[PDB]
């Protein structure tokens, strides 16, 4: 009759346990799978974490609680999201053990934060600092995102060097210099890229000096209520406002325009123009596009009313833009050598239309781990530095005394759980590998050593082409800890 | 067969008490936060107990009469409400054992109230007054119910003593006094702010001898009904009020105006007569800052009908202030100098938004304690003021007769309660550590020892800058006392 | 279905769990009593532990074969055998729940064994040799064993003082120099001693230089056959024997014989013989005291056959012995200043017959615990070293490959389970005060350090004057680790 004070508690964690034992099986490079299923019969089978951290459907408070963190993570990296899930159930679950013993629930949260702080001060100074560009531990970071195509690696590599001073820029993604195209032959492009075809082709061609507009519109003359369609007078404002869009495509020749970008159709009116008048246009970008090549040129967007303007501000809103080339044998378009920031693009080939929409999540992944080694720092991966984080942390067990001394340790031990996981996956004996690899790294007094997961014998992972960038493992830890505290943090349920 | 008899009272009970259990986690520095549930699936995880009380599915007549005390306080005083409920329900509870015991209820409830009047006697007697605005008591009193956060303290004081003399009107609260901003600096305005930018803005700006009109009202023309525009007199009549809308802005030119306060619109041609004649003006302002302005300007509140006073009239309705300033880099505003009474503002920094929202939160907690510092008062906090209390009522135990006393008694043990839940929220053993504190007053005889409910040794609260205002306890434990005498009165249910 | 592979380890580990669940309610200076029952409704309360050891109905073969090891140790030590009983329990316990977690069992053991190893290891390097005999840290060795009577301890130090040579021999034991009886006043007698009262009462008195023959034996005449009383012969051999009886009497005093020693009864003829001659003699005394005796005088033991001796053997068969005391007032006799051995006596006072019985049990354990403290020398006690051997174990963890670095670890935490339960027989939250000392411990270095189970004050143990003895705690651990150890390695039950 005494369980109702540790009911909700319990109530929670077998939850929490029921989610992370499922992620658990795809973690690590030799992860596995899960399967799930919707209702009506709906199949998914995924083998990365996210994907099932999003889909699978749990309807327990504690497990949204959860979710919303690994959004919080994925907002962040793109990588390493299960290792903060997994790490945050683990530290659930083998945390209230030590609750369930004796230990008060206050007191244990008490000696838990400072492993926490503890653990993130001591990642500050281990975080491996790169003071190169070139260094191949950041290739190797790409790597692993990358999953092991070298060629997007040193494309990628190549092409974050062309741009090492807006790396210090956090109003820079490096995820946003790759597009991906089908058949294409894996490159980088010193300049922006829009994938499309201009309106009239007549095989690959370029035009120099370039005086460009951009429009987040269509060319359209301006339009009035449907029903002043009938009205005779709105027809008035028809055939008027029909000689102003002519007026303005003069307006448009005087100033020098070569070149016109588009985001929806064009009317004829617009491309018989512009057949007489040697300009050239492309129609249906991307929003995205539309921002790159706007602030590639430096030009000022425009829609269909900002054609009024005396040709005097007509100078205030366009375009150059050095060069332009549109390739027929590769069916797309090339703007190098702008007046703005300095942006490049890097092409990846594919086989169909399938791949060539991950091919440019990989490039994410990759870019987003390359550039948070490169400005955070990196640690050896393999879970390897989990366990140097484990023993020191284990070391305040008799530094501070009360009863948070073991929270403390229950900590520690957690710390202990992911590299277990993955060996378990990889058909390894957790414990022998674990127990082996733990001993090991004090007999060598290196935080580095780890395990590869294909053969069976331990490797130093930075020279096994395996770390992780330090901002990803620190903001990691960071939330998990802090997911787990606030949900051990709850009593009661209403 | 004489269990029904007694039934109603379990009823109430086993109620109540299932109640107070729960906000018991919410009390003290070091408590735990609770899951509530609405039946559509609703989750909300909170930590302050008055939060809790709200969404909790209780029904129960008696769980409905201790929250209606719980909200009556939270109206009346702001701090000490977890405080009052938790003592509450031990009344309740500790007082039942006496009934059943084979203490008559009238009896019991008879020397309760003794208990509870010569608690009041002690709490008046006892309570330290301060003699010094400027103690360093008050200060810490309104960072432990603000949250610490030295820099309100420091604020908060400076305010208090610039302005002491409106400590003695009863009808004012300093805690509205606060306003946050996002991106702030925490600092003290010697005046009246509006955080938003005027009419036409470019760089700070500056203006003296402030001629300032306010309206409870925006700057348009007068409005005719929409069927009465049918009707050919209405566009004449629309042409009329322009007529008088016009007339009346050259009214405004001529008294010297050079600032402008509404709480909605400006017409367009107004906007434009302000632009031709230098003059400032701030729309849409809180109707707080509204008030404020009006007692500070010691101008009269105003609106568009007023405007018919002939100009000499129209001179005694407006204000001056002496200086007025926004700045553009910090974008917000400051009037100051008012020829009236002098109120100051407080000024909180931010992160976010979000945070942006939940300061005043922690200020109006912060303030309203020291409003009710000076006014009291100043008890030592921690609960441990409620022990010497305890003992103080049992010592009446043998002086009065009856089976009353009995009663008393239970009133002493309750009182206990509060420090008793603090030490097992922070995860200490409860009875030992009362055991531990309630000699050790008497081995030191003074009332002012409580526990460190973080480290774990003994101190001085006065010292360890940790109190309460004397007024909240006194009607806390009225109030609580009141709630469980009307609660325990109660005989049958139908 | 695979459960079955299994079974027997839990069925003997429930078993051996529940039986140490028992023994430890007793464990330690506040242990409790334990209330054990026999079928005829006797009633028993037990606070020893060997007691409940011995009395506990008890079937199963594991808590048989712990009751083995009590009895084994006890046996070759005398105290710590609770200890090594529940320490037993413990590694058990803490031992299967690593086979439960996945560790199999060989890898466990076989490092466990390195465990005890270092355990050991650490018991003798780490045991404070005396080199004084006169040393305060043995006085308490013998003081904790004692209950607590100064003067027991007092008297055995400064015998152990008179006989510091002689207790190098393993075929002494000390404790057998004590004797307590009732209504006496505790000291220290400088030989031998006999309490009964001679066939001889005159008063207090006294002889000197006394030549003294001693019989495994009584003073009869030699005895024949009752049926051979039909013989005739046998009635005339009867008379010659009779003749020779006191022949040989007169042959004794020839001797300047004063005083006489039997095991058995006495003739009427010996009787009125010895009366006539001043002799004074003793009859049916102990086998021990027969022993002791012999070793004391020098003399050697005779029967019945060496009456026939020729005058020759019976200056060598004598006994001295230089003087001896009986007093009546005190109802004993005393032989002091023998050329042979020189074992010397203690005397403890007591009330009763009853009282006497378990005095002499204190005495026992006390001389033997102060035998082996001058032995071996002290370990502190309390439980408190047994941290420091966790610790020092624990450092292993990591020190050594293989899956067996966690059995290690159970071993460490194993040997951490005595305090705790002192503690909690102390009735403290053991836990915590595992958290507390556990790190004052290291932070100041000293295995001495641990708590009074009476005030909750922590104090040094050998300047609490609370120790145990080196060899003792040695063994008890070796033989815990042993039965452990062969209890673990049991697969199956048929
Ligand atoms: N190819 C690999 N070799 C060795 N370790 C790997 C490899 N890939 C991933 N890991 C380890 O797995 C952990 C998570 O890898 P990560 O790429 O972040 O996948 P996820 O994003 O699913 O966590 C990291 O700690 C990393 O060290
Ligand atoms: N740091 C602290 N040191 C000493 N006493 C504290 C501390 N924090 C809180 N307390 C005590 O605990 C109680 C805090 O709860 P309270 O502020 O009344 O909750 P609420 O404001 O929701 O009513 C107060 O009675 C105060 O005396
Ligand atoms: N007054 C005391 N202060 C500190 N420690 C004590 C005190 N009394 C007993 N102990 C400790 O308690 C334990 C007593 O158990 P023990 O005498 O070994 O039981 P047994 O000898 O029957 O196995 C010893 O380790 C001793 O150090």
């Amino acid at each position: 009759e005494i369980e109702e004070r540790y009911q909700a508690l319990f109530s929670n964690a077998a939850a929490v346990k029921a989610l992370t034992q499922v992620v658990a099986n795809s973690l690590g490079p030799k992860g596995l799978d899960a399967m799930l299923v919707d209702r009506f019969g709906e199949v998914v089978v995924t083998n990365d974490g996210v994907t099932i951290l999003t889909l699978m459907d749990a309807q327990h408070p504690a497990a949204r609680m959860v979710v919303n963190m690994a959004r919080a993570q994925e907002r962040e990296v793109g990588d390493g999201t299960t290792t903060a899930a997994v790490l945050a159930g683990a530290l659930v679950s083998e945390g209230v053990n030590q609750i369930l013993k004796g230990v008060p629930v206050s007191k244990v949260l008490a000696g838990m934060n400072r492993a926490l702080n503890h653990a993130l001060f001591l990642i500050r100074k281990n975080a491996i600092k790169v003071g190169s560009i070139t260094d191949d531990r950041l290739l190797a970071a790409a790597k692993i995102a990358g999953r092991g195509d070298e060629r997007v690696a040193a494309i990628l590599r190549d092409a974050a060097a062309m741009l090492e001073d807006k790396l210090q820029d956090p109003g820079f993604k490096l995820a946003d210099l790759v597009l991906a195209k089908v058949g294409a032959d894996t490159t980088l492009i010193p300049g922006v890229v829009i994938n499309k075809s201009p309106l009239w082709e007549e095989g690959s061609q370029k035009l120099q000096e370039v005086r460009l507009l951009v429009l987040d519109d269509g060319l359209y003359p301006e339009e009035v209520e449907e029903e002043a369609l009938a009205s005779e007078a709105g027809f008035e404002q028809y055939l008027k406002n029909q000689k102003i869009f002519q007026e303005n495509l003069k307006k448009l020749k005087e100033l020098g325009v070569k070149l016109i970008l588009l985001t929806r159709g064009i009317s004829d009116i617009a491309e018989e123009f512009c057949y007489e008048n040697e300009i050239m246009v492309i129609t249906r970008i991307t929003q995205k596009e539309l921002k790159r090549v706007l602030e590639f040129t430096g030009a000022r967007a425009a829609k269909r009313t900002s054609l009024n303007k005396p040709v005097e501000e007509l100078q205030k809103m366009l375009g150059y833009a050095r060069t332009c080339f549109y390739d027929s044998r590769l069916d797309f378009t090339i703007i190098e050598g702008g007046a703005g920031k300095a942006t490049a693009t890097v092409l990846i080939g594919a086989a169909t239309d399938e791949v060539v929409d991950e091919q440019e999540r990989i490039a994410k992944d990759a870019a987003g781990s390359f550039a948070a080694a490169y400005r955070s720092g990196v640690l050896p991966g393999g879970g390897a530095f989990f366990l140097y984080l484990s023993r020191e942390v284990e070391s305040l067990k008799n530094r501070l005394p009360g009863m948070e001394s073991y929270g403390v340790m229950a900590f520690s031990e957690a710390l202990k759980v992911p590299f277990r996981v993955m060996a378990e996956n990889a058909g390894f004996n957790g414990l022998e590998k674990l127990g082996d690899l733990m001993t090991l790294q004090v007999q060598k007094n290196n935080y580095a050593l780890g395990l590869d997961f294909e053969t069976g014998e331990f490797i130093d992972m930075i020279a096994g082409g395996v770390v992780d960038p330090a901002e990803v493992v620190y903001q990691a830890v960071k939330n998990a800890s802090e997911v787990a505290i606030s949900l051990l943090k709850i009593n009661t349920i209403i």
